Formats: structure tokens, C-alpha cells, sequence
């Protein structure tokens, strides 16, 4: 892209790890905010939500440098330069999750005697299959 | 098995990995939505944003099973049962990021000849220090009444 090539560098890997941590931080802080909401701590909840916006900005800035430096999506190792490529990355990740990840998690949960957790992973596998199908119909739109 | 004691199981690890992936998917899809927004694809942007809500539900469900199973926060390996423990997990992560992770990333980026990336990591280091201090303030309010 726009900037000096980051391929082959330690910085490339650090941007990926930064993106993973920032992604988790936003989810964690919003989950924590719900506990503060329940308990009656609206100032704590509001701080968590505002900090979570900071973690969004951080995550998106990591993706900017990744894209501009000619690197691939942290989650899928697919390019994310153009909107079509971004939809193709969404399709790849959803496909991995419904064909491999969540069915395997469900099988292991049933073997280890956690049927309720297995049912959740089976719900998710069907959900990611649905996601994949909806993104595939977008891609068809774009290429036409 | 006992779903309230998942420690040491493969299912414990799979909940953690599922959380990581779902967290990334929400961020990715909201970032992709902005590209659809500027190009004039409001239905694609809307789909991305709606699917992103799905990925929020998935991530939060994984955290529910993690906390009910006595497992720790995927990001910090700290318990997250109570609100106080959640704030302590936030402090632990922010402290790692500003004292070690982002300064180290900045040094590597400067040494590799990427000064704009280095400056970004130094901005983030100072940001996570500020976060840590704000969360410390909350803990003082919680711990001391
Ligand atoms: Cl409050
Ligand atoms: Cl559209
Ligand atoms: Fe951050
Ligand atoms: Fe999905
Ligand atoms: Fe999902
Ligand atoms: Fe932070």
C-alpha cells in the first residue's frame, strides 16, 4: 500500500499482536461495563465504555498500518486492501469457523462431558455458516 | 463433566481461542464497514454492522462460560468473577501494555526504520498509562468505599 513495505519485519508481527490485544480489550471492557450497569455504577460503566472507544481507535490504527504496509488480516492471513478483499477475508474466517473450528470445539466439549457448552458451539457453527453465506451473496453483488 | 470447573480441559482453551477470534471479527467487520460507507454501499455496511453484533454476542457468551467455569480472563490470566476483579484485570493488562509491550514495539519499529509506526506505538504507550491511571482511580473508589 501507501507506506514502506512491512513484510518480513518484527514490526509486522507486533502490529498483529497489538491488533489481537486491542480487539480483546474492547470486548472485555464492554462486558465489564454491563456488570457495572447491573450493580448501579454508571460513572464506572461510562468510563469503561469511553476507554473501549480508545481501544477501537487503537485497533483500527493497527489495521491502517497493516493495510498500508502490505500485510494481511491478523485473523485470516488474507489481504484487506480493497472492499472486495475485505469481504473475501470475512468469508475465509467464517468458513474456517463453521467447517472446522466450532464443530471441533463442540465434539471436544461433548467428549469432556460439557454438553451445554457443546450446544453453544453447535449454535455458533450454524451462525458462522449463515454469516459466510450472507457475505458470499455480497461478494457476488460486488463482482457484478 | 462439571461445567462449573473447566480448569485444565481442552474446552477451557477452546473458549479462550473462541473469545480471541470473535473479538477480532467484531473489530474487523466494523473497520470493513467504514470502507463500504465511504464507497457508497450502505447495505453492505449495514450487514457488516449487524453481523458484528452477532460476534459481540458470541464473544460475551464465551466470557460467560469462562467466568462460570472458574477460568481466567483470556487477555490477562486474571479472575473476572466480580466487578473489582474485572477492574483489576483491566489494570493488569494496561500496566503490561504501557510498561512493556508498546515501548518494546516502539523500539523495534524505530530500529527497523518505521518511525511513523514507532510514534504510533509511543502514543499508545502513553494512552494505556492514562487508562491504567483511570482504572486505578476506580479501584480506589471501589476498595475504599
Ligand atoms: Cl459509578
Ligand atoms: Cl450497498
Ligand atoms: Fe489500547
Ligand atoms: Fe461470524
Ligand atoms: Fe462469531
Ligand atoms: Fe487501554
Amino acid at each position: 500500500g501507501h507506506m514502506k513495505d512491512l513484510k518480513g519485519t518484527k514490526t509486522a508481527e507486533n502490529l498483529k499482536q497489538g491488533f489481537i490485544g486491542e480487539s480483546m480489550a474492547n470486548r472485555r471492557y464492554l462486558y465489564f461495563a454491563k456488570r457495572a450497569d447491573e450493580e448501579g455504577y454508571p460513572e464506572i460503566a461510562g468510563l469503561l465504555r469511553s476507554i473501549a472507544e480508545g481501544e477501537t481507535a487503537h485497533a483500527f490504527g493497527h489495521l491502517d498500518f497493516i493495510r498500508q504496509g502490505g500485510l494481511t488480516d491478523p485473523a485470516t492471513d488474507k489481504p484487506i486492501g480493497t472492499l472486495e478483499q475485505m469481504i473475501e477475508s470475512a468469508i475465509a474466517g467464517e468458513t474456517y469457523e463453521w467447517t472446522q473450528m466450532y464443530p471441533g470445539f463442540a465434539k471436544v466439549a461433548r467428549e469432556e462431558g460439557f454438553p451445554e457448552v457443546a450446544e453453544w458451539f453447535e449454535t455458533l457453527a450454524r451462525a458462522e455458516k449463515s454469516h459466510a453465506e450472507k457475505f458470499q451473496n455480497v461478494l457476488k453483488q460486488l463482482k457484478g
